[PDB]
C-alpha cells in the first residue's frame, strides 16, 4: 500500500472546489483514484471542504448502495460498510484486493462514489437538455457548447442519448439557424452544421 | 501496466483550458499521450472541460474512423470500437500492445484522435489568413507573425501554401513595406524578407 | 359473382342488397371524388357484367353522369368489335345488354378464362374517370399551400387533384417533382429548394415537418 | 382466406367485396394515420398473398406510397431469400407475384404451416410504418398541452404522435416518462413533477383530471 | 366462435375480417369511452380464448392500456388458480396462451359447459373498465349543468360520468339521487328541490322538460 500524493490530494479538492460540480469532475475522479483502496476513497471525500450539501447526497448515496450490498449479501467476506471503508482496518482493506481470487471492495465503493456524484452532477446541471434552446443572438458554436455539457450531464441511457443527439440539436435551435440545419437536411454531422452556421 | 499521472492530466487539461485549440495543442498532446492505451487517451480527453462542441466532433470523427477500420478489417480481435475504447478492456488493450508483433491499438486511436485535432483547429481558426492585414503602425515582425500563426492553423496544401506566403504576405502588408517587399523581387526566403523590412 | 354449386358447378350468385347499398353511398354521398373509382373496383370484385349493369343502374340518377359513361362504354364496345369480328363475345354482350348471364357464366369459366367482367370493368372505370376529371373542383395549378397549412395537408391535397386531373405519366412526374415545390408555402419553399433536385417525397415531408 | 370445402379439403375463398371497400375507405379516408396499421391487420385475416395483392392494388392510387410499400416489400423479399436459397417458396412467391395460388394454399395447409401469408403482411405492415412515420403531421418534440386542454386529450394526441414517430422501445419509455411531463402546461406540470419519479400513467391521469 | 359441422361436430369458426375491423375502429376512434365495453362484449359474442386474444392484440397499440390489461387478466388468473388447483382449464389456458384450440372448443362443449370464452370475457372486462375509469376525463363531482344546457343533456352527461367512475352501487343510488340535483343549474334545480326526496329520474326529466 502507498499513501495517496499530497499532490494528488491537492489536485482532487481544487478541481472539486473550482469545478464546483460539472460533467468532467467523474473522469477526473476515476482518474485520480486509480488503484485507491476505500481508505484513500474517503480520504479524497472527506477532504473536500466546500459543497457539504453535496458531499452529504454523496454519504446518503453510499448508505443506500451499502444497505442493498448487505442485503444481497448476509479472511471475513466484507459487508457494506466494510467496503464503504467505515467499518474496517487499512490492513483488512489491503486484505480482498490482495486476496486470491480478489474481490476489489475499492472499485466496488468507487463505482457507489459514482453514482452518487453522476446523480450530483445532474442536479448541479443548471437546465435540463429539454430546456437548453439558442438564444435570438446567441451564436450556434456556443449554443452547441452549452447544449453538449447539458447532455455530458444528462444522465440518460446511451440509446436516448443518441436520439436526443441527432433530433433535439436541430429542434432547438433558433429560426435562423434551423432553416439552415433544416437545408442541411437528415443525416447531418456537427462539422457541416457548425460550418454552415457561423454567419 | 501504468496509469497516466496526475501532473500529465493537470498538464493537458490547463493547455487545453488556455490555448483552447490553437495548432500547438496538437504536438501537445502527441508528447503528453506517449505510450498511452486507449484507456489513458480517454481519459484525457474526457477530463477536459468545456470546448464541448469541439469534443464532440472529435467523437464523431473518432466513430468515422472507427467505421472504416471495420469496413477495412471485417482472444478477441480488436474491432474500431475496441481501439476507441469504447467496448474492449483495459486487459484486451494491453494484450494487443503486447503480441509480437502487436496490434499498437494506442498509436492507432492517437492518429485518429489526431486528424479530429485537426479538423477542431482548422474550424477554430479565429480568422482566415486572407483578412491578416498589417495595420498602418504596425511592425512587420508582428504582423508576419499574426500571418504564419493563422497559416499554420489553415492547414491549407504545400502548393496553396508557398503561393500565399509568397504572394498574400507582401500583397497584405501596409504601403510602406509593401513597397520595401516589392523592391526584393520574387524568391526572397522569410529571413531575407522580413530582416530587410526592420524599421 | 360467379360461385360453384354444392356439386361443383359454376352459377351466378347475385350481388348483395348492401353491397349495392354501398355502391349507392358512394355514388351518392361521395360526389364524384377520385375515391369512387378504387370503391368501384373493391364493391365490384368479381362481378358479371349483368351485376355492373345493376350498379351502373344507380348511376342513372346521375344524368350527365349516365350519359358520358354510357358513350365511352359504347366507343370502347366498338374498339373491341374493331379487333374481335358458346359464341364469340360481341362488344354488345361485354356491356351484358346483347348477351344472356348463363353465356357470361361461360365466358368467365373458359379455358383459359375469357375476362369479360373484368374488360367491362376497365371500360367502366375508364368512363368514371372521364366523369370525375369533368366533376374535379379545381386544376392542378389552383392548389397552394396556406400560410399555416402543414405540408402534409398541402401534399394531400396535390396528390387528390392530381388523381382527379389524370395527367400523362410524364406531366405527372414533373408536377410532383416541380409544381409541388412551386406552389408551398414560402417558408416551407425555402427548404424545399434548399433540398435540391432529385428530392423524395420522403425527404420533402420529413424536411418540413412542423414548419407551419 | 382458406376454407375447406363441405368435403373437408381445403380451398380458396376470395377476400369479399364490402372488405375490400372497408380497406379502401381506410386508405382513403383515414390519411395513413397510426390507425390504418390495426385496421389493415384485421381486415386481412386469414389472407393469402393473392388476397394481400388485391388489397394493396387500392395503394396504388397513392402513387408515392405504394412505390415505397413495393421497395419494402421487394428488401423484405432479399432478406427472405438470403436465409431461404410444392416447391420451397421464394421471396417472389412469398409476394404474390411468380407463385400460384395452389402452392399459396399448400404452405399455408402445410404439417406444419409455412405462414406464407402471414409473413407476406409482415413485410407489408412494415411498409405501412414507413408510410405512416412519412405522413406523421407533427414529430413527439412538438406536441404541446394547451392552457385549457385537458390531459387526457393531451396525452391522446402524445401517444398517436408516439405511434407515429416509431423511436426505439427504450426512447419510447423514456419519452412517455420525461417528455411527457415536461411538454404539459405549467399548471398541470406541477402536478406531474409533484407526483416524482416512476410514475405510472394511470396515476398521471387520476392525479391531473380536471385540472384545466 | 364455435358452429357444428355439417354432419354435427364442433368445430372453431374464426372470428370475421369485418368484426375485427368494427373492434379496430372501437378501439382506436371511440378512445375509450364507457362504450367501449358494451361494444366489446356485443362483438365477441361466442368468442373462444384464441378469438379474445386476437381481439385484445388490437390493443397493443395503446401500450399503457395493454400493459394493465395484461395485469388484470394475470391477477384474474391467479385468482383462478387459486380456487382451481381434456384437462382441467389451467388459469393461463382460460388466457388462451397455454392451451390449445381444441382443448377450448372441448371446454365450451362439455356437460355442463364450462364458459372459458366467458371467463376470459368477464376478466378482459374487468381490465376494460379500469382502463375506461382511468381515461375518464372529468370526474362525477365536475358535471354541473349550463344555463341553457337542457335537462336532458346534463343528465346524460351526469351518467356517462357516473359509468365512466364506477363508484359502488349504494354511492351510485346516492349520486344520482342528491349530486344528480345538486349540481344542476338553479332555474333546474329549484324545481328538483320542490319535488322532493324519492324523486324517480322520470319525474325529473318530466317536470324538468323545457325549463331552460
Amino acid at each position: 500500500h502507498q499513501a495517496i500524493s499530497p499532490r494528488t490530494l491537492n489536485a482532487w479538492v481544487k478541481v472539486v472546489e473550482e469545478k464546483a460540480f460539472s460533467p468532467e469532475v467523474i473522469p477526473m475522479f476515476s482518474a485520480l483514484s486509480e488503484g485507491a483502496t476505500p481508505q484513500d476513497l474517503n480520504t479524497m471525500l472527506n477532504t473536500v471542504g466546500g459543497h457539504q450539501a453535496a458531499m452529504q447526497m454523496l454519504k446518503e448515496t453510499i448508505n443506500e448502495e451499502a444497505a442493498e450490498w448487505d442485503r444481497l449479501h448476509p479472511m471475513r467476506e466484507p459487508r457494506g460498510s466494510d467496503i464503504a471503508g467505515t467499518t474496517s482496518t487499512l490492513q483488512e482493506q489491503i486484505g480482498w484486493m490482495t486476496h486470491n481470487p480478489p474481490i476489489p471492495v475499492g472499485e466496488i465503493y468507487k463505482r457507489w462514489i459514482i453514482l452518487g456524484l453522476n446523480k450530483i452532477v445532474r442536479m448541479y446541471s443548471p437546465t435540463s437538455i429539454l430546456d437548453i434552446r439558442q438564444g435570438p443572438k446567441e451564436p450556434f458554436r456556443d449554443y452547441v457548447d452549452r447544449f453538449y455539457k447539458t447532455l455530458r450531464a444528462e444522465q440518460a441511457s446511451q440509446e436516448v442519448k443518441n436520439w436526443m443527439t441527432e433530433t433535439l440539436l436541430v429542434q432547438n435551435a433558433n429560426p435562423d439557424c434551423k432553416t439552415i440545419l433544416k437545408a442541411l437536411g437528415p443525416g447531418a454531422t456537427l462539422e457541416e452544421m457548425m460550418t454552415a452556421c457561423q454567419g
